[PDB]
């Protein structure tokens, strides 16, 4: 268990992008933390949206977003450390799954979701990476919005955006056309979250293929289906056709959501 500072690095926990995630002891505070620990080497090969991230983490402080607690960068090393506050059950799921949430566990989280994304977009950012792998389940049950590494900041009511990022079983079909378009950053976000709840109560995605353009084709022009079992109620089949529909000026928007009935039953 390599030494870092206050730190002691326990296993790994996962990867990102770029480097890995380490559960890290502190000594300082006989607690647990979260480290990102990245390869400067290795992000100058192929980053500057490590130092973008940080400014918006910087910026965020909301009990449904992950809190970003330091970032040790000496100029004179070559790894960057960026703690963060440990979430301890881990993601919500892991999708495909056999084993999806019920419609109960699943509306908890949801509610969570939405919080945080408003807070996200009252702040002016756009995650662009919401998907169940990236919703961490705290102690108390709830929700944390985690990976910033792609998120757009905005001035503005919206951002107006055109180029493609992010896990393409969640791009919004506005997003994918073969010509540069120009698409609303916000209702790309509340796709992803249909997309979401979509998995919550499913276990898998919506639309699915290895094949990145029959993937892209069935996001743009195949209908949302529904399997037979598990059987959910018409309340919420009605909130996620209305998330996911495919066009982004009638899509319904996070104020409406929260008003949605099988939000406030
Ligand atoms: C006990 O805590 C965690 C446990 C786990 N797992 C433990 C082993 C399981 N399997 C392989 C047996 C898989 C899930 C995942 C996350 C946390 N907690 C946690 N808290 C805070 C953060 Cl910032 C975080 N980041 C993180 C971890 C892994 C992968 C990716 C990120 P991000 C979304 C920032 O890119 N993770």
């Amino acid at each position: 268990s390599m030494q870092l500072n206050q730190y002691t690095l326990k296993d790994e926990i996962g990867k990102g992008s770029y480097g890995v995630v380490k559960l890290a002891y502190n000594e300082n505070d006989n607690t647990y933390y979260a480290m990102k620990v990245l390869s400067k080497k290795k992000l100058i090969r192929q980053i500057e949206q490590v130092y973008q991230e940080i400014a918006i983490l910087k910026k965020l402080d909301h009990p449904n977003v992950v809190k970003l607690v330091e970032v040790l960068d000496d100029p004179n090393e070559d790894h960057l450390y960026m703690v963060f506050e440990l979430v301890n059950q881990g993601p919500v799921m892991e999708v495909p799954t056999l084993k999806p949430l019920s419609e109960d566990q699943a509306r908890f989280y949801f509610q969570d979701l939405i919080k945080g994304i408003e807070y996200l977009h009252y702040q002016k950012i756009i995650h662009r990476d919401i998907k169940p792998s990236n919703l961490l389940v705290g102690e108390d049950g709830h929700i944390k919005i985690a990976d910033f590494g792609v998120s757009n900041e905005f001035k503005g009511s919206d951002a107006l955006l055109s180029n493609t990022v992010g896990t393409p079983a969640f791009m919004a079909p506005e997003s994918l056309s073969e010509t540069r378009k120009i698409f609303s950053g916000k209702a790309l976000d509340v796709w992803a979250m249909g997309v979401t709840l979509y998995c919550f109560v499913f276990g898998q995605c919506p639309f699915m293929d290895e094949r990145i353009m029959c993937l892209h084709s069935k996001i743009k022009s195949q209908a949302l289906e529904f399997p037979d079992q598990p059987d959910i109620a018409e309340d919420l089949k009605d909130l996620i056709t209305r998330m996911l529909d495919k066009n982004p000026e009638s899509r319904i928007v996070v104020p409406e959501i929260k008003l949605h009935p099988w939000v406030t039953r």
